[PDB]
């Protein structure tokens, strides 16, 4: 039967099915108020499917120059044309190859560049805009997002959306690195997964990401929609409260200090974006510090809410076009205040 919402991380996650309710503000709000992270399904039902196509951004904009990201060790690759990423996003055998000759994971940086989505891509923006759920928060101009209302005392978001497009972390050396590292913004963001790539020519590489998940820390309702649903799972996140903040830094100090970093001890581990809290570190965190997160798998049509000061980080299980809107909503406007 269709229902309203339901319940992920042991109830601690509130999961709202129909992206387009005029009700979803009032089961929202409660929890969005507290600090909680929310998930929306069903974005994917209400886009252009033709629009958000890896080879459609490969023939319309191939020849532009851009950088990678290798995200196994952080190297850039310089100055290269983006149908050399996009042409490789599901094809393995089109991939650009490290020294070792084996296919690189790669993240496009900064694609679109800037503010240059609307302008570049305008029948996208049109697409993504009209279709984002809780549109009073969501929308440039809702009622509920303070972005365009605030004055100078406050850091204010830039014009987006941004697109996020990354390929799937593959092997066990793999799960301990991040496709974007633990850090926080100073706003509210919503992040919709417009498509999922699942590979061919090394596929059959279905047995690592159900470890991937188990060992994440995912529940036990998040590993049902894998097995009952057979929907696609695009990305791993870990999301924590914003109160938790300067306990993971204390841990981030601790562990920088034990691998013989010489860092100075007021830095910030969090700003750096250096870090990703594997198992290990996951662990260390709940037992030493008694910090918990929120583990969520972000399937297609997913939009992940994240509040302001929250830290995070993401994890691809197979190759991603994930697509992000900032805002400022009043319950978390504190987060972006230049005083006190
Ligand atoms: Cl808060
Ligand atoms: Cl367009
Ligand atoms: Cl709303
Ligand atoms: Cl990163
Ligand atoms: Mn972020």
């Amino acid at each position: 039967s269709m229902t309203s919402h339901s319940w992920l991380c042991d109830g601690r996650l509130l999961c709202l099915h129909d992206p387009s309710n005029k009700n979803n503000w009032k089961i929202f709000r409660e929890c969005w108020k507290q600090g909680q992270p929310v998930l929306v399904s069903g974005v994917h039902k209400k886009l252009k499917s033709e629009l958000w196509k890896p080879e459609a951004f490969s023939q319309e904009f191939g020849d532009q120059d851009v950088d990678l990201v290798n995200c196994r060790n952080c190297a850039i690759i310089s100055d290269v044309k983006v149908r050399d990423f996009w042409d490789g996003f599901e094809i393995i055998c089109k991939r650009l190859r490290s020294e070792d000759g084996q296919p690189m994971v790669l993240k496009l940086k900064d694609w679109p560049p800037g503010e240059d989505f609307r302008d570049m891509m305008p029948t996208r923006f049109e697409d993504l805009m009209e279709n984002l759920p809780l549109p009073e928060y969501t929308k440039r101009d809702g009622r509920l997002n303070l972005a365009s209302r605030l004055p100078s005392y406050f850091v204010r978001p830039d014009l987006g959306p941004k697109m996020y497009n990354a390929y799937g972390l593959i092997t066990a050396e793999d799960r301990r690195v991040g496709t974007t590292n633990l850090h926080l913004d100073v706003s509210d963001a919503v992040n919709v997964m417009v498509y999922v790539g699942i590979p061919i020519g090394e596929g059959a590489h279905d047995e690592e990401v159900l470890k991937t998940i188990d060992e994440g820390d995912a529940d036990e309702v998040t590993k049902e929609r894998i097995h009952d649903h057979k929907e696609k799972p695009g990305a791993l996140w870990h999301i924590y409260a914003a109160k938790d903040a300067e306990k993971i830094r204390e841990l981030l100090r601790k562990v920088g200090e034990e691998q013989g970093q010489e860092n100075p001890p007021d830095h910030d581990p969090i700003h750096d974006q250096s870090w990703y809290l594997d198992q290990t570190l996951r662990k260390r965190l709940y037992e030493e510090y008694g910090v918990q997160g929120w583990a969520i798998v972000q399937f297609l049509g997913d939009a992940v809410f994240i509040p302001a000061g929250a830290p995070h980080q993401v994890h691809n299980l197979y190759s991603c076009i994930k697509v992000a809107e900032d805002f400022v909503s009043p319950e978390h406007v504190k987060h972006c205040f230049r005083l006190t």
